């Protein structure tokens, strides 16, 4: 199962926890954004969104969007231990929705506004001073992150880390080697510290997400 | 069970096509956002995340993100039609990933990105002119959305429409009310078309979206 990756990907690192959850050894494909391999026409004959993760399974099958490939190592790759795709993907329709709304806030909320925020201050035009907008709509993100931790030490509920634990992990520790003071949200810290501590993987979190705090 | 609503709102007329497709009655709930009742306490306790659609089922379970709302209906309304839960959202792990992927795609990138170069325009401070690199962003999306229906019927693949489909037709009735050119985009101009005249609930779509141009009379 080849894996077209970068370590300071937060959406890659999510992946690479849920394959070490499900026991998937992953073929890295260290996949240089900079250099501009996604746009070789080896990946977009694969991915024609030319985005990181994408995985291409035993069938040749290819597979973009992060939140997609850990729902897909689960039912797939996860299934053969039934408890343990029980824990990470509960199949009850209640439970099950919402670890999805999780997945969705992740992408379209937390980590969108991280983005929003930072990558004007580390990417591209590089500019000192984020704006005050984007920061007030991102700390409005961990406000509602904190929420949902409110008496629940799992993101989603439930007694055990699920999928959406393992991708707002990644999210989260980008946040962290941003420099954001996560203490500022009690629950937020309390399940960052906690969850890491017993997430298979989340070496490569804290690794690569110290890598993407190059940037900073 | 109480929808929590807009018609404008693309993300409640995905949830509204979903409901009509697995023949769940909505019990419609006006949430008049510009009105801040999405931020009454009584809400923010039903919805800390105070957005629309907000759906609260028979035993008072709530829940929100569209997508979300949409796989929930299909799996426990749905599913009692065997058949129609399998055309709607294929079980087949490999066959459901693609639906995945394009209900992400379309909430991160094809809505996204409609939002970021449009709302500026429409909301707040009101840009008389759109930002070019946001423009350049969005059409990437149509662009990204037409390769995917190169050769292929519906969003996700398959011989039937999917919860995918209703999803990014709710998203693409706004882009067409917003007036862009979806001309420019074959396919996605062909599948807005065929799979309109087709899916249940498409008369919410077009009627709540053709509403969501109140903001584009400019
Ligand atoms: C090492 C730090 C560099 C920044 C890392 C950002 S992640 C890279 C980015 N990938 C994505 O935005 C995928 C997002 C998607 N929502 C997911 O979760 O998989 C990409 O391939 N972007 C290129 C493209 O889309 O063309
Ligand atoms: C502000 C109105 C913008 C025009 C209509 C956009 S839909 C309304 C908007 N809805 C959402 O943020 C939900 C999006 C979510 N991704 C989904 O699909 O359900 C909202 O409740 N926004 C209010 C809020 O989140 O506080």
């Amino acid at each position: 199962m080849d894996f077209y990756y970068l370590p300071g990907s937060a959406p890659c690192r999510a992946v690479q926890m849920t394959a070490a959850a499900v026991g998937v050894e992953l073929n890295l494909k260290l996949t240089n954004l900079m250099a501009g391999e996604h746009m070789k026409p080896e990946f977009l004959k694969l991915n024609p969104q030319h985005c990181i993760p994408t995985l291409v399974d035993e069938d040749g099958f290819v597979l973009w969007e992060s939140r997609a490939i850990q729902i897909y190592l689960v039912e797939k790759y996860g299934a053969h231990d039934a408890d343990l795709a029980e824990r990470l993907y509960p199949s009850d329709p209640r439970r099950r929705a919402v670890v999805h709304q999780r997945l969705f806030f992740d992408v379209a909320v937390l980590y969108q506004r991280f983005a929003e925020y930072y990558y004007p201050q580390i990417f591209g035009q590089k500019v000192p001073v984020g704006d005050p907008g984007r920061l007030r709509s991102m700390e409005q993100a961990l406000e509602f992150l904190n929420t949902f931790l409110e008496g629940e030490q799992y993101v989603a509920g439930g007694d055990d880390p699920t999928i959406a634990d393992l991708s707002i992990l990644a999210t989260i520790a980008t946040y962290e080697v941003a420099g954001y003071d996560l203490r500022r949200y009690e629950n937020v810290q309390r399940w960052y510290e906690r969850t890491s501590a017993i997430v298979p993987g989340a070496d490569k979190n804290v690794e690569g997400a110290k890598v993407f705090g190059r940037y900073f």
